[PDB]
């Protein structure tokens, strides 16, 4: 009875929080509170399997919980997020996969890297770009928009197919 521990991991405004409720309950907040660091269960399948989604979307809060511990300890996933639309959050994206190797002693730690807010025309992170930064991680990368769904449920089902990969 597989549960898959998900981590959503990114600078503050990419849409962390945005993408999680899209994928969990098929809407799109236009406002979320940037402190709020909660777990988010759904039951999904995925390439024809049932599996439950523990997910537990960071806020990056100097306030403190047990769960925020006791997933990046071990969470199986993470997916690192950036917009297409805010260059420093992509900057940052090396500060976050860093972190990760640390939480995990490995730099065997399933990823997926995704840049969101794809449906803004006010881009200014290429996709060449990202493609070049997930392919010296050794990572796919998946274009999301958390207001039109588009991608949405590739990153994280992306995310899920390499944590069965690395389980062997
Ligand atoms: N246009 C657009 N706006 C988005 C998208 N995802 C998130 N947002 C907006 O970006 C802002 C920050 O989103 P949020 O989920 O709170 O970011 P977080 O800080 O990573 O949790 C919110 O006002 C969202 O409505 C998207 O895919 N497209
Ligand atoms: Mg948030």
């Amino acid at each position: 009875m597989t549960e898959y521990k998900l981590v959503v991991v990114g600078a503050v405004g990419v849409g962390k929080s945005a993408l999680t409720i899209q994928l969990i309950q098929n809407h799109f907040v236009d406002e979320y509170d940037p402190t709020i660091e909660d777990s988010y269960r759904k039951q999904v399948v995925i390439d024809g399997e049932t599996c439950l989604l523990d997910i537990l979307d960071t806020a990056g809060q100097e306030e403190y919980s047990a769960m925020r511990d006791q997933y990046m300890r071990t969470g199986e996933g993470f997916l690192c997020v950036f917009a297409i639309n805010n260059t420093k959050s992509f900057e940052d994206i090396h500060h976050y996969r860093e972190q990760i190797k640390r939480v995990k002693d490995s730099e065997d730690v399933p990823m997926v890297l995704v840049g969101n807010k794809c449906d803004l025309p006010s881009r200014t992170v290429d996709t060449k770009q990202a493609q070049d930064l997930a392919r010296s991680y050794g990572i796919p990368f998946i274009e999301t928009s958390a207001k039109t769904r588009q991608g949405v449920d590739d990153a994280f089902y992306t995310l899920v197919r390499e944590i069965r990969k690395h389980k062997e």
